[PDB]
């Protein structure tokens, strides 16, 4: 049984400079292991995301070395050793079940105490359209090499958490939809332009959300670096 995955994770957490926090997140069709190859992404204000872990355990480069990832037991865990106030966030997880990746609830983390980059994924920032018609987003990898890394594309409705669409490589062309999405959603690339599209089609006011493209590859820290998110509203 896997049509029914479901990640768990805590609801909210409270910390202060200098303490140890421990966030975990639980499989629903068993011990979280090491093929569910485990992503942490951090969602700061306003909807400005960063991956930190990888691969159930890598630090992405840059990330600050106080933030670890394991998987300890049955669960995934990450541990920031010493947080800051800068650590005030969402903390969402993924995992990968054989061909989607599932997204946890996420963790909100409060910090008592309140008071450019490399690669860059650029969107544009929003989009309006009529129920019924279809839409073009677009992506565009910018000081990386574009073809070495597949796109990922997630949504967050308003309020709500992260839902994965889709992946594309573009150096093979090869697709993967998340079963939520096959029929709404449409992926395509250009290499010589380093832009990723995804067509969202049969509009109602439930695809009224964000959307975020995000990297990843075979092996690599997944959803490392993340677009700012195109807001979509369907409207009349
Ligand atoms: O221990 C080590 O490092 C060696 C083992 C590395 C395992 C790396 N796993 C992934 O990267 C997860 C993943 C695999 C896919 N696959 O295998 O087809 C995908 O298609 C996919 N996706 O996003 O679509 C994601």
């Amino acid at each position: 049984g896997s049509a029914q995955a479901v990640v768990t994770q805590e609801s909210a957490l409270t910390t202060s400079p200098g303490e140890t926090v421990t966030l975990t997140c639980r499989s629903s069709t068993g011990a979280v292991i090491s093929s569910n190859f485990v992503s942490w992404v951090q969602e700061k204000p306003d909807h400005l995301f960063t991956g930190l872990i990888g691969g159930n355990k890598n630090r992405a480069p840059g990330v600050p070395a106080r933030f670890s990832g394991s998987l300890i037991g049955d669960k995934a865990v990450l541990t920031i050793t010493g947080a800051q106030t800068e650590d005030e966030a969402i903390y969402f997880c993924a995992l990968w079940y054989s061909n989607h990746w599932v997204f946890g609830g996420g963790t909100k983390l409060t910090v008592l105490g309140q008071g450019g980059s490399q690669v860059q994924l650029q969107q544009p920032g929003a989009e309006l359209a009529k129920p019924g018609a279809s839409v073009q987003l677009s992506c565009k990898g910018s000081g990386y090499t574009f073809p070495n890394y597949w796109m990922h594309w997630v949504t967050q409705r308003p309020g709500r958490g992260l839902e994965w669409i889709g992946r594309i490589d573009p150096n093979s062309g090869f697709i993967r939809y998340d079963e939520r999405f096959k029929t709404k959603a449409t992926l395509t690339v250009d290499k010589p332009s380093s832009t990723a599209y995804m067509q969202l089609s049969s509009l109602t006011s439930d695809d009224s959300a964000v959307y975020f493209c995000a990297r990843g590859c075979y092996g690599c820290i997944h959803f490392d670096y993340w677009g700012q998110g195109t807001t979509l509203t369907v409207s009349s």
